[PDB]
């Protein structure tokens, strides 16, 4: 009888490299605070934020992606004909089609190779690379570009005081491909859409489009929910991942979970039960939450400083918008 | 060092059931023909188009969605406790966050089970299929939805004679798990983000947001373009899905190309060198064009006539926005 064929590709998949790319301007809390009514200490206490990029307005969370992904290629040595497919996440490419990936794939030189938009807010990074390993593994690529990608400043309300000093620009990426050794264990991901308005677009598009007097759509966050939420249910989400991966808790290097706020994951690193000695991401104190683009962002500053070194054995938990999380245990790339 | 481990579910996965829903608002040629110079065989004779489906104020792609899986898993004989994760493809969720992914788990009951959104424009269904097949193979789940969901009437510009009468609503899910047998053949996408131009909405969200007294975004098509990539390239593809799955022209039994167009279709079929019995879906007729939507609608559409038998050998080939394709040869559902 007629059998519909099976493919496999390589069983070992890991991060060949990471690329990232930070908008050129830099803004403060006082300059945040010159329009709205609290401290540039208030704000670098609740929150370990003190600084965080925009990005112009010729740019997009598009050309942005480009960059990252151009950065990454270097970094890894390699060139756009490498790459068979592109996975861009984000939730910030402002048209509803075309999709950005074909976009960014065109400007990298990238023929007509496969690739797609995946939003699961601010653990799409997370999803995204369990999509990408999962193909590669599966034989429908060999090596694919992941990028996360974030222009969130159009979308924030300079007068909400509840997180206006909380989102930021910027778009990191990463090579996927063969390695010796498993460098992607098992993805761990879920949600709570009961929870769906806790970090939600006041605004669809559409009703403000036929109510263009009226007000327009901004991001809006419900911060102690969110708060609450990660702190509390990550660290189990951590376990998981780790399980899941065959690893023990005293095995993690690096720690590199979603730079939403400083005092979840400190709390976090805690729960966690990390060795002492273990390197946890703090790019948020000079880059805000970058949502999709934050987890990619936060392990090349890491490498960046030599904090971590290539190789190293890092947990990845993405958590956010939609009330999604995603995580993962990797070999820190680049 | 220590290795990260892997994790590995059925190698055998395939479409246990599809459900679709079509808002109930039918809207004929002659209707769309108030506000443009046409008539109804004009549309009929270039589009194979008579009438299609508008969705009512209160709903969305993501309430569609939600009724498609309710139905899906009704077909399947399963509840919502059986779903690990759910993949919601669409072009049309008007809000940049949070993803409807979440939304629609939640309304379904389906706890925190993992999920996100995918958009590839039109072809996002195939994409999505395929990395539901890969997550299933990899051990990431055991049982998902795919849900194709379109909302596209409310960014139709009523007086673009080139595509009022194209795009419609709708949405239909399919449930993916192990079967007995392959039922999910190798992906093959890719894509030419040079024509990116081709299926767009013309003005960004935010650029309108921040002009409101100004033009609104419309979507726009710029048809010959799209008609001849189509027609010349997904014959192509095709044969690549087919040989990927290792079966030949003639033992396709079942033919399902994106609704995009009867006459493009109608090409395709012979330039793929099906046998003359095979059935090809021509949803396209009362149900237009409702890109992500489309396939899985057309694969409803077959199996309801009785057109298509569950089990039946089919071809499935996305093309559309960003200017994107995936297809595969799959068992039909139900
Ligand atoms: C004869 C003019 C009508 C336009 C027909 C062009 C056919 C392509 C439209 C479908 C676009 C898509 O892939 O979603």
């Amino acid at each position: 009888m007629t059998e519909i064929a099976t493919t496999s590709g390589a069983r070992s998949v890991g991060l060949l490299s990471v690329g990232a790319y930070r908008p050129e301007r830099v803004v403060t809390n006082d300059e945040i605070c010159q329009h709205i009514d609290s401290s540039d200490e208030w704000i670098y206490t609740r929150t370990g934020i003190k600084t965080r990029r925009f990005a112009a307005d010729d740019e997009s969370a598009a050309s942005m992606a480009t960059e990252a992904c151009r950065r990454a290629l270097s970094n890894a040595g390699l060139s756009a004909a490498d790459i068979d497919g592109v996975i861009v996440t984000t939730n910030t490419h402002f048209l509803q089609t075309p999709p950005a990936a074909p976009m960014v794939a065109a400007s990298l030189g990238a023929k007509g190779i496969l690739g797609f938009d995946l939003s699961a807010g601010c653990a799409g990074f997370g999803y995204a690379l369990g999509a990408a390993a999962d193909m590669i593994r599966g034989g429908g690529a060999a090596t694919m570009l992941v990028v996360g990608t974030e222009k969130l400043s159009p979308t924030i309300d300079m007068y909400d005081r509840g997180n206006c000093f909380i989102f930021a620009d910027g778009a990191a990426a990463v090579v996927v491909g063969e390695t010796p050794f498993q460098g992607i264990g098992p993805t761990v991901a879920g949600s709570d859409g009961e929870q769906a308005d806790a970090i939600r677009q006041d605004i669809d598009w559409i009703t403000f489009a036929q109510n263009p007097s009226g007000p327009r759509p901004f991001v809006r966050l419900e911060g102690p929910a969110v708060f609450r939420w990660a702190a509390f249910k990550m660290g189990d989400v951590g376990r998981r991942a780790m399980d899941a991966a065959g690893v023990r808790p005293d095995q993690i290097d690096v720690f590199v979970p979603h730079q939403a706020n400083s005092r979840i994951n400190e709390l976090l690193v805690k729960n966690l039960q990390l060795r002492p000695d273990a390197v946890v991401a703090n790019d948020i104190e000079h880059t805000g939450n970058t949502s999709a683009a934050s987890i990619p962002l936060a392990m090349a500053e890491l490498l960046t400083t030599g904090a971590a070194k290539p190789g190293d054995l890092a947990l990845l938990i993405g958590y956010g918008a939609g009330l999604s999380y995603a995580a993962q245990v990797v070999r820190m790339p680049k």
